[PDB]
């Protein structure tokens, strides 16, 4: 029971992916496995802590072995590498209160939807969290991938500084409300007239702002004794982005000039948990990030520091909100979702989830998602998903966790009509 210094995680793998781009370009395709070993270290001395986690990973071809990874010349990820996950120093002696303290260092962000941030990244952060009030606010920017085999971050991060808070009570008990402030602004420039874009090139640079307020009801409680559980979220994204134009010459890309805009754009997210018994719940959400408007301002899009991935089915397990396959970014797009849920004590857990998704704007893309296929203009049915998530706990797990994706007219013809993404994960830790 004394506080442990250090310990080890070992993760093997395997991961099943077809087709990422629907049959639309050559192979690209997974069936592969890889271990991931994470050797961690502890200290603690009175106020002050430190920690790091490192990460070595060997696979048998470029397999997703952590959630949180960055999305991928020079940015070509190789089947081994190895990597800095943390690296902090924490102070919490500002208060008395044992849930305040300020971290600084490479570090985990996270919040409760995943849908703000739920991220490792260099970072100063201040968190005060006590049974009445919670508060938070921190800086963050990424500087490296620190990773042996990327060696250029991706253009959307370089130069981009994150500041943000937020402030919450809980009203009554297990009932929390709550408002939640983002700020992304980049420092960066674009491409000029004339000169060679390529995929390390900046395609925008902004400055946005997210201003949400945040209602839950043991939303992601998995542990809740009420018998109905919920979310609603409405966030505002205002704020302006130049964006880089572009033509083709010669199978080159040339940048011709920018275009500035205000946005003024708007996101929704509810949720709604029946807790029928101590291990059966099932449960209905919304979502809709806003689309197009006049010259794209009602283009919603999120921080680029979240995970969309949440404990919303009511598991232990944490469960992609817009699909394992589909991974949905809520950017110009609509969905409903109803799952079910089961779980038994601490020992095993399983949700089987349903979304159908719809573009908002038909002529606008959607943003960031698993599936790498064109949208037909005019067209706003995406698809329906299936996944399914089961776990066993022995520290140590063994997950399934798998997406069916049947794309809609959206993606027309030629494309294949499912797709799937599908990993097992056996994962020890020391
Ligand atoms: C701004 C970034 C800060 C990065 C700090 C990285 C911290 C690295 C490793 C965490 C553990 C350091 C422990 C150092 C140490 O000698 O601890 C004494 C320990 O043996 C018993 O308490
Ligand atoms: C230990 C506690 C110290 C608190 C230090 C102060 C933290 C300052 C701000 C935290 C809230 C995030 C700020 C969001 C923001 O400033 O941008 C909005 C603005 O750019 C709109 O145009
Ligand atoms: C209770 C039913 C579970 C619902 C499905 C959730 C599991 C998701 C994926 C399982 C792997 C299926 C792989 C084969 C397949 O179905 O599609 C073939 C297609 O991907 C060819 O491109
Ligand atoms: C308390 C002192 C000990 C600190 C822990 C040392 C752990 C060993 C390595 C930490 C990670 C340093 C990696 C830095 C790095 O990868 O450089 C990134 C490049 O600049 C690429 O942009
Ligand atoms: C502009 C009108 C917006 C109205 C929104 C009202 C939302 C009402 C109910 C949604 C769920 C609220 C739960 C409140 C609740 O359960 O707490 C009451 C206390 O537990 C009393 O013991
Ligand atoms: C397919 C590869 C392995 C990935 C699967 C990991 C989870 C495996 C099995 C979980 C089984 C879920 C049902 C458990 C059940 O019905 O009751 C458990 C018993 O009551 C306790 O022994
Ligand atoms: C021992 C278990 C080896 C396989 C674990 C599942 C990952 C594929
Ligand atoms: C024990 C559970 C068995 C079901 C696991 C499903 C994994 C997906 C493998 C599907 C591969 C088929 N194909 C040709 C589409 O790649
Ligand atoms: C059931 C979904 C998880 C898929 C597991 C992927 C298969 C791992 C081992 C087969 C791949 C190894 N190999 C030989 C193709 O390199
Ligand atoms: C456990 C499976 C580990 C597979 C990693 C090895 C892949 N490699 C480098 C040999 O092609
Ligand atoms: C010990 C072997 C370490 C191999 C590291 C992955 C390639 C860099
Ligand atoms: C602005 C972001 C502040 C991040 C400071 C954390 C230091 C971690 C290593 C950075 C080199
Ligand atoms: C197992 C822990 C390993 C920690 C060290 C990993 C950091 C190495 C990063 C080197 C980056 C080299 N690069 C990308 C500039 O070519
Ligand atoms: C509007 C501002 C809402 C979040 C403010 C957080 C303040 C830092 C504690
Ligand atoms: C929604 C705004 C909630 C902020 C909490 C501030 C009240 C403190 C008692
Ligand atoms: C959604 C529920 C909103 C409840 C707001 C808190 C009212 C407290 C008096
Ligand atoms: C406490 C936050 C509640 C957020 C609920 C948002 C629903 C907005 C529906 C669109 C109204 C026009
Ligand atoms: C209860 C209060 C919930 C506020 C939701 C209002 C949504 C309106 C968003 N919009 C379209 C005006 O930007
Ligand atoms: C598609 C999922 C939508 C939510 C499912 C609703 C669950 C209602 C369960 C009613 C069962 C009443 N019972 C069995 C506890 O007596
Ligand atoms: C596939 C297996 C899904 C998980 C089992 C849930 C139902 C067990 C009821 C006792
Ligand atoms: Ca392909
Ligand atoms: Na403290
Ligand atoms: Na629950």
């Amino acid at each position: 029971e004394a506080p442990k210094n250090f310990g080890l995680d070992v993760k093997i793998t395997g991961e099943s992916e077809n087709d990422r781009d629907l049959g639309t370009a050559p192979g690209g395709t997974l069936n592969d496995i890889g271990i991931d070993l994470r050797p961690w270290a502890f200290g603690q001395w009175g106020d002050w802590s430190a920690y790091f986690m490192g990460q070595a990973v060997a696979a048998t071809d470029t397999i997703e072995t952590d959630t949180l990874q960055s999305d991928t010349d020079g940015r070509e990820p190789d089947k081994s590498y190895l990597a800095a996950r943390e690296f902090w120093v924490d102070y919490a002696g500002l208060t008395a209160y044992p849930g305040e303290h300020l971290r600084f260092g490479r570090q985990r962000l996270r919040e409760d939807s995943g849908q703000w941030q739920d991220t490792n990244i260099e970072a100063l952060n201040w968190s005060f969290e006590t049974t009445l009030l919670n508060a938070h606010a921190g800086v963050a920017q990424r500087f490296s991938e620190y990773r042996t085999d990327l060696d250029e971050l991706a253009p959307e991060d370089k130069d981009r500084t994150h500041v943000f808070g937020d402030i919450s009570t809980q009203w009554a008990p297990h009932h929390r409300i709550g408002v939640r402030i983002h700020h992304a602004d980049d420092s960066g420039h674009l491409r000029r007239p004339g000169e060679e874009v390529d995929n390390l090139d900046k395609t925008y640079t902004g400055q946005l702002t997210w201003l949400g307020i945040e209602a839950t009801g043991d939303a992601y409680n998995y542990r809740s004794s009420m018998p109905l559980n919920y979310w609603a979220s409405a966030t505002w994204l205002t704020g302006d982005r130049d964006n880089l134009t572009t033509t083709t010459v010669d199978d080159r890309r040339i940048a011709t000039g920018k275009q500035s805009g205000d946005v003024n754009a708007f996101g929704v997210d509810l949720g709604l948990r029946w807790n029928i018994d101590e291990q059966w719940k099932a449960g209905v959400g919304y979502a809709r990030g806003s689309g197009g408007g006049k010259d794209g301002e009602e283009q919603f899009q999120q921080t680029g520091l979240e995970s969309n991935r949440s404990n919303f089915t009511g598991t232990r397990s944490r469960v992609h909100r817009f699909g394992e396959a589909f991974r949905g970014e809520l950017s110009n797009l609509q969905a409903a979702t109803l799952f079910g849920s089961w779980q038994l004590r601490e020992d095993y857990d399983a949700s089987l989830v349903y979304h159908k998704f719809w573009r908002v704007d038909d002529d606008s893309d959607i943003g960031t998602s698993g599936i790498n296929a064109a949208l037909q203009p005019g067209e706003k049915d995406i698809g329906q998903e299936l996944d399914l998530v089961v776990t066993k706990y022995f520290s140590a797990l063994i997950r399934f966790r798998g997406g069916l994706f049947k794309p809609g007219d959206a993606y027309g013809p030629g494309t294949d009509s499912t797709m799937h993404r599908a990993f097992v994960d056996f994962i020890w830790r020391f």
